[PDB]
């Protein structure tokens, strides 16, 4: 694994990780830190004489300050026209919907919440010794028109558009919206796999796997629909972290009869993360090399995500999950990913959207750093 | 304990828990899941015709959607005649009164944001196996009327009606309300065992053992008060998860005299939640058949039960209570339960309501399951 | 002044601003909203098959939905190149700073609560009979790239910005950002009057008129500052709505030693807004020609602003300064104009960041209206 | 009537108000502020050597900065001898009771959200022409030691502490608590009147006339308690601003009976202001010789007391209240005041107890400044 | 800590319980019963309806908790701060916010802190202390702290923390942001006599690069203490550092200066009693003195909202409160902050809640090992 690789001389009171993390800085470049430096002297001119550093401009350009500039997902550039989407290593899209929801609404703005405090962080991860900054070219191309009033033409807007940008050659990074969009995401995807199978890394309490819920393909029907498509085999879907009084019983039956794999969170921390992670990618990866990894926020304990339409005791703790993707997201590349049910309206100091934010970050570093993106 | 058992066959990549809730769902019966739906379409017309899912009605009447109806506990039905409780296993009532409160109130309000929250819960839960819609039958009765200027008419007005309820052999779960109410129901139910002890599982970081509090009989005293009545010995109160800066020294020495059991929540962590559970039920069980489950929120640590008016870091974490409650209720029949101190209004995202509603729930299947109700 | 006039004929039932309004609609041409339309059809692609509106593209790109897309103020166009702003009607600018602030901070995140909110608006006033798609070019230049551990600094970076957007040509909109920086934005302006001078406008509780709070140059003391520069006379310095218990008494001395006018907000609404405005008018333009507009949403009652740091109650209702607004807007050019206090972090539905886009809004509508901007 | 004077030269562009008060403030002697800044470095120690402002202190000890320092009412000293009261004008004391609440409980939290949000003001009121610090001794004794679970006992502290504060010579401002305890504090106030009469300026939308509620003298049933005492006299107590869903019908038929005067908003508005400040005070005071205000935040429309535990709409709008209050205590001297209902858990923006605030200031500034106190 | 068999108990207690029920039978009650006395004589008896005679009219000590003027855990506000070396423990206030790079709102740290520590008695159960009657401690109420100037502001947290540190009373300082960890640990140092001071530093951000901002923001602080020449960067041990706010400058300035870090999994695999004994070899290795500065943002963000710069995957709570405990227990301190505690963004009030349980658990561990009192 990742450890301290003697190429930089430190005393031994570090911890492992961070003595992995320590030497892991001192080797990444600073090529594309001073680009953007550069380049906001030049669009936000040079600072005030009394400004003492040099690297400050008048107008905020790049990553600083943190609570200042526009708001797209870590200040990545914003792509107005997502035609060109395919000039980079990994696009961050939108799909501003709940009307897939059964209980709570509101992460219709989970795109916009994640968006906003992503501001926060820095380029750089300590313990994942990565900066994505100098590693991958990340943009945002904003959100999906999505259809409140009509669920299916959601769908049809998010598969097109999701597709493009899958077919492009851009890592996706869905921001939900509810889970039923999982359904289209997947639907866009499949549909430009030249007829390979696609595996799925499904993260949830939820088993999502019902035929119809309110009269429609609401957000506990995703994963019946997407393995009706030809190419996705419900073999390959793994359900990880189900558990709790909300997995409807015509969910569980439908995912019995076709066959999915299922872990439950006491299943998943007693087995131990890292034995439960190879068990998932084993399955997952099992005659397929595409996998999509949808991650719904509420598989934490609701007290992490409290902002959530649907929120359950008893589920992971964050340690537990992150770790859980970091080895995912280490061993395999991945076709893309989705996080979903985020809802800032239920989310006051914004933790909820801070966790996603989390999620994606530490997956896009994993996947730079084991050498499947970038 | 609850393994796979090859009744219906599955394949090898489940978890252990897993595998035994997919067995587990396909042998459950669905009679009483359509007696609703056809008692909905009669009560509440047929759907409108462009509704495909003939099972829908015009006016919601039963479980969906979860964001309506008419919020009584999990959608049970309402009894109104509270004459006729004894007609169902269950029977759940409020006690809506925080002037037992040395802090903060609000817990007036714990009743009405547990019902409303238990609404996003389904029938099932899929880790315990079961199907309360179709093995037990659980009515609501709705609120005592409490008596907030006077604490000592309000504990005769709680006794009175507990003991009715616990009388007709209903299985009473009461919401609270603040933790004085403890004696009030401890009370009336111990009028009603013919003579016989009853023991008391109090799970709770604070002893709640002092003799008066500001001058009346408030929720640090209700056990040192339901422990003068002469069947109800403190030998059998076991205090689980005591710890922090607010179990007061007049209740400790208290407890020490009489002989109760404490054990912090350290003390469970460090000798395993299986074996915590196992040492709760022998001291509690010890001479006694009946025993009253006393829950208060705040034994959870305050992140997860921020709405409550006495929170103290360092409390349990939702896995470990509920593994404890788990066993607890399939190892016992138990006479009835309180969940108290749950606060509204320092409730944002209605966690906390969610929790108390988790451990009524989990609680209810598993006596259910174990043969103790229904 | 603004009356139905009988060019497009209308039924009688009307009432005087609506019959104004509704003729007015009429006559507004659509060329903008086409070639948007147009526009985000091309950089979004075509809508999928099923969406019957074919001006829908598949990302939004423009307007709609409301909910959607990446919040820059009233979804204008990001400028990034700062140089390039000169090429717009209005440039919109954030100052997100509290530095200044004497009672509660959080007035940084000001500029983007604003921008969040304003996506709830469409281009189009009813009752001022103003589409600003169709009438006016504004862009959004981002932030100042403010020092938050040096007041001074911060003016620094601000009067550099400001003053190169009001020497650019466009009508500068500050998004504050706490009252200190008042001094800065108006030392920029004045530095590119060619020693013409400039009045001020000013709506508040607070006066702001001391030289030094807590030893520096903070929200209480812009205006004294402001007023020692030599083309900033302090007898132009029109103070509308002071009143309360946080007028310092250093400032009210110092303006009264300056001869600044001060109205009340019994003043105003005893005299009538209209007379109210006039008054103002009169002494703001007395002997200049350029004016700057500093509004503080803290002169609305606290009620309709609880997100501010110096709430006090017996404010303006909206309404009342709305009329006040109007009426200056119509009837001179102003030089540009901040708003500024509003602090997000107490304001939980977002009702004072609504407050102050209308402001805004209102203000570039008049502007436009009577021919001093677009 | 406070209008301008012709002591201070100002020119002719003020308004009304403004020029009183800009004069007003010109006129204020500056003692009392001297002596607090040279207090506070004695004992808070002088400033750093780099604070320029050399009556700055290292410690706060005074009015700055607003944001720090212990939490007193408008940092006036906390006099731990209760026994010394009657060395000040005004004492401040809080009755920290909900047990009184028919709805919502929170109010005990009445006193801390006041004290806590009365740092933001200074000293000194523009409009009123009134520095505090410079006219009248102000202290805060702290809390009644109420008793939650025990109404009747809570009535016994609440009349013992603030007949002991009247009694000693000073004002009485006691911060509520629920409306139950006006009772409590006109029984004390009562009981060292030696026989003299006490009227009651009642602002309210709820009557507060009825026997028993819940089996107790609750908030709606103080002043049927109030006026069964001798020197109480039921025609002397005026009810101002009853109306809406909550007044109920045994409260209106007792205060029939007993001859009450009631004013309802639309009343009061409908007449003027002035003019219904003149009938309530005719009413109030006719023929006895002290009169008790007792003001109910839930006199203000909800929008502007969102803390409170019965808010109802249309009532009060700040600027109207806040003139009724001035008229009052501007005309007559007052016996002492109460200011109930406060719950700060509903008041997330603290602007109810901002209002409570304000019109304990308004209050105190027109009593001193007419030769009433002080 | 177990039972000593003094105070005979039956054998279902749980150990911690066992220790816990006897060390409250062989507390004294002196300072109790005084502070009855003297609520009494201030606040008046009560009325003659309380059967209670030890509740006054008037609210003057620890009861009740939801009443009184908002002092740290109440204890007696010192307004005169020349007396401030007659206590034991002195709690000050830093009610500053200008070196916060995101959020705002740690200005009021100090406030919400205050307010929530009423909700305790005055008496831990599992660590067996009684505050009230082991320990004399005093609120001194805030420095005058300058929001729009950080170096001014950093020079009154200097000069009125040296003040209280110089007078012998243990100084626990209510923050405010991480920036004033250079101006406290500035204060202390200038009165160590030339003795060496270590640092204790929990935190998952590293905090030790040279200006943000153009300032010396709170991701500055230990850069510019570690120039003191008498406080060593090798005996400042960084725990919990992780995430994605650890600044590239300040992970290299750390590195050239030799601190010591140990991430929250560094701390969780190798056990908290193993990463408290690497802790306090590292911070006291040839240094008497250690300073204790507690970013309440070590902690997942679900356990402490209320802050500027959140992070997820820090320490639960029992592993924190572990971690403080044997440090508190085994060595004495200098000092502690407690910083970034931000109210606006704290609803329930459970971020000042858990800085309060910090500040109580160090302060008994503190008293009970013979370091306090
Ligand atoms: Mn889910
Ligand atoms: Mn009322
Ligand atoms: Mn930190
Ligand atoms: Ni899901
Ligand atoms: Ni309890
Ligand atoms: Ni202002
Ligand atoms: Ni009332
Ligand atoms: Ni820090």
């Amino acid at each position: 694994k990742r450890t301290y690789q003697g190429k930089v001389p430190l005393h031994d009171n570090y911890g492992p990780e961070a003595k992995y993390a320590v030497e892991a800085e001192a080797l990444l470049p600073t090529t594309k830190f001073e680009e953007e430096i550069a380049r906001g002297l030049e669009l936000g001119l040079p600072g005030a004489d009394s400004i003492k550093d040099r690297r400050i401009p008048t107008f905020s350009r790049g990553e600083l300050p943190h609570f200042a500039g526009i708001n797209t997902f870590i200040k990545a550039p914003y792509v107005e026209d997502v035609r060109k989407c395919g000039q980079y290593d990994v696009a961050i899209l939108g799909a501003p919907f709940d009307g897939g929801t059964t209980y709570r609404a509101g992460t219709r703005f989970g795109p916009q919440g994640i968006r906003k405090i992503s501001a926060l962080y820095g380029t750089y991860s300590f313990e994942l010794g990565v900066d994505l900054r100098e590693s991958v070219s990340i943009c945002d191309v904003g959100d999906i028109f999505t259809i409140p009033g009509n669920i299916e033409k959601t769908f049809d807007q998010v598969s097109k558009g999701v597709g493009h940008v899958f077919a492009s050659g851009a890592f996706p990074v869905v921001l939900g919206g509810d889970h039923s969009l999982g359904f289209a995401t997947v639907r866009g995807v499949a549909q430009h796999l030249n007829g390979k199978k696609l595996g799925i890394l499904h993260f949830d309490r939820h088993v999502d796997t019902q035929d119809t819920d309110l009269d429609e393909r609401m957000h506990t029907t995703p994963w019946f629909h997407a393995t009706n498509i030809p190419n996705v085999p419900a073999k390959n879907l793994v359900q990880i972290g189900i558990g709790g009084w909300q997995a409807p019983r015509p969910g569980v039956k439908a995912g019995r009869e076709r066959q999915t794999t299922i872990m439950t969170v006491t299943d998943c921390v007693e087995m131990g993360i890292e034995n439960a992670a190879k068990q998932a990618l084993e399955v997952a990866f099992d005659g397929v090399d595409a996998v999509w990894l949808s991650f719904d926020v509420d598989c934490l304990d609701a007290a992490f995500v409290p902002g959530t339409g649907w929120p359950e005791p008893g589920g992971f703790l964050p340690r537990e999950v992150l770790k859980f993707l970091q080895i995912i997201a280490d061993t395999k590349p991945l076709a893309g990913m989705e996080i979903v049910e985020c809802a800032p309206p239920y989310d006051a100091a914004e933790i909820t959207s801070l966790m996603a934010t989390r999620v994606i970050c530490d997956v896009l570093a994993c996947q730079v750093r084991s050498g499947h993106l970038g």
